[PDB]
């Protein structure tokens, strides 16, 4: 019953500051424009100790599977090759990505009937809000 309140299919309903977050990460103009238009569904499931998170949109379909605390290599939707570790910290899923001496953190939390995603790169934060699909 690890992550039960996260499991399901979620749809993006609002975004703030995502273009600025992508700029801080190093995403180029064309990819920012198309990515910023995306309205993903996020699908989260658990089978034993393995968590799977899928993001599906017209921009890209991605999938990661992982065990908490156990690093993995990830190819991001913007084509970064990163080393990722995802942990649970006080009920929040915390996803750290490292690449080229840089780091970004993506936090997922349940708030009311929403799943709120905060993406942070240095001083720039983007908030993406999801509801059940
Ligand atoms: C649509 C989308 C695009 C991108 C991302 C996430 C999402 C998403 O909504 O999950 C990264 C987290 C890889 C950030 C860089 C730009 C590419």
């Amino acid at each position: 019953h690890m992550c039960d309140a996260f499991v399901g299919t979620w749809k993006l309903v609002s975004s703030e500051n995502f273009d600025d977050y992508m700029k801080e990460v190093g995403v180029g103009f064309a990819t920012r424009k198309v990515a910023g238009m995306a309205k993903p569904n996020m699908i989260i499931s658990v089978n034993g100790d393995v968590i799977t998170i899928k993001s599906e949109s017209t921009f890209k379909n991605t999938e990661i599977s992982f065990i908490l605390g156990q690093e993995f290599d990830e190819v991001t939707a913007d084509d970064r090759k990163v080393k990722s570790t995802i942990t649970l910290d006080g009920g929040v899923l915390v996803h750290v990505q490292k690449w080229d001496g840089k780091s970004t953190t993506i936090k997922r939390k349940r708030e009311d009937d929403k799943l709120v995603v905060e993406c942070v790169m240095k001083g720039v934060t983007s908030t993406r809000v999801y509801e059940r699909a």
